[PDB]
């Protein structure tokens, strides 16, 4: 596909970045970058809410260690433009599980007092994530590390440039650790575009590994209590919820929303979405 720029983050660039001019008082929205970690698949609603927007980058300065981490992480950024509570958060696919801890890590801060923090997840959940996850991993020798780091760089490969499956994954099997598998990877990708620069796509292919890693091994401590929005994709078996009901005590509201995963923050999908914001901040 094009806008390959947006299959990557800028390792230097700041974790928090406006993405609107609305100048107000109203509280804004925090929104929280897939799994590429750019925000660039938010652009269009950010231009369209009349509420203050910014987007969460996971650039050099985010530890990916666990969903814990990353979610403490972007609390503290939050805080150097919003210090106080409550707080608007969303998540977008692998961002809808982070958006969910940073929720329950402000939950536990107050607790027992009640947040008004609202969240909305597009188009995933702390299981959504897992499920891909464990798709992944269970067609893989179990206990087999390189097969797992060959799989996660084989599929970043392939969001770059049109290689088949198998001749990726042969390129990548025999090689020592993950350093040469993500030095393979740069050069494969180099060579389909010359231009990209080596430093961006490395870390690019090294935190895309680091990033699943932390997304599998995720489980909330307790459950979220605070009110849940899901934005799910007409079209996609996981559940009507994607199982938020087990990590939730509190409301669980479910939203159908025209187009697919990709699709559902643009076009038809996208009025739905900025409708449903737009009153629910109420
Ligand atoms: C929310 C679902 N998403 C799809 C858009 S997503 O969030 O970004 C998403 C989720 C998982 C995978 C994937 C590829 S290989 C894989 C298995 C795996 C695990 C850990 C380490 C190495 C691995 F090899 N897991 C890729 C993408």
């Amino acid at each position: 596909q094009l806008n390959l720029r947006s299959l990557l983050v800028n390792p230097e660039g700041p974790t928090l970045m406006r993405l609107n001019s609305v100048q107000s008082s109203e509280r804004p929205l925090f929104l929280v970058h897939p799994i590429e970690g750019s925000t660039t698949v938010f652009h269009s609603l950010a231009s369209r809410l009349s509420i203050p927007t910014y987007g969460l980058q996971c650039t050099r300065a985010a530890p990916l260690d666990s969903i814990h981490s990353l979610a403490a992480y972007y609390i503290d950024c939050i805080r150097q433009v919003q210090p106080e509570g409550p707080y608007r958060v969303a998540g977008y696919s692998y961002g809808a599980c982070v958006a969910f801890e940073m929720c329950s890590q402000l939950q536990a801060q107050q607790s027992p007092a009640p947040t008004h923090n609202s969240l909305f997840l597009f188009d995933g959940s702390p299981t959504y994530v897992l499920a891909y996850t464990q798709s992944y991993r269970a067609k893989l020798t179990p206990g087999c590390e390189a097969e797992a780091e060959t799989e996660a760089i084989c599929f970043f490969v392939q969001q770059f440039t049109d290689m088949e499956h198998n001749r990726v994954l042969e390129a990548l099997l025999p090689l020592k650790g993950l350093e040469e598998r993500v030095a393979a990877a740069v050069d494969l990708i180099i060579k389909s575009h010359q231009g990209l620069d080596r430093q961006e796509l490395s870390f690019a292919a090294r935190s895309f590994y680091y990033k699943l890693r932390a997304a599998e091994q995720y489980t909330p401590k307790a459950k979220y209590h605070g009110n849940v929005m899901l934005l799910r994709a007409k079209t996609g078996d996981l559940g009507a919820d994607y199982n938020l009901s087990q990590v939730c005590d509190g409301k669980v509201s479910v939203h159908v929303i025209e187009g697919d995963h990709r699709t559902l923050l643009e076009g038809s999908g996208l009025e739905s979405i900025i409708s449903i914001i737009h009153s629910s901040l109420a």
